């Protein structure tokens, strides 16, 4: 029933993701010389290090705002792929695997807290 335990739990999850091969294209934002047409497709950019800095900085209020940043680096991936089989899709189809597994739990611990709380 800790309301405060999402954060470090996060934190750690991120420490994961960054030493796993599979996030390297998503450590930083896209680069746009690599990539020009990038912003003609994908509105609102979002990358691993813009995460942890929000995160860090202390500007999420819940694990489901962090969540939705995650979520969207994974949405603009397949948006932008040329096609199903690219690799750098591929990577993160693994990357959401792995995160939505090990996310579960800290929204679920999370939820259960706050309806503690308000009980
Ligand atoms: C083609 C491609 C390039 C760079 C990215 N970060 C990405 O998600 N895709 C799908």
């Amino acid at each position: 029933y800790d309301i405060q335990a999402w954060k470090k739990q996060c934190e750690e999850l991120l420490n994961l993701i960054f030493q796993c091969e599979d996030s390297e294209p998503f450590r930083q934002p896209v680069d746009l010389l690599e990539y020009p047409d990038y912003r003609d497709i994908i509105d609102t950019p979002m990358d691993f290090a813009t995460v942890r800095e929000t995160l860090e900085a202390g500007n999420y209020e819940s694990p489901m705002e962090l969540c939705k940043d995650v979520r969207l680096i994974f949405s603009n991936s397949k948006a932008y792929t040329p096609s199903k089989r690219s690799r750098i899709y591929s990577m993160s189809l693994r990357l959401s695997a792995f995160f939505e597994e090990h996310i579960s739990s800290v929204l679920s611990d999370y939820k259960s807290a706050l309806r503690f709380h308000k009980r």
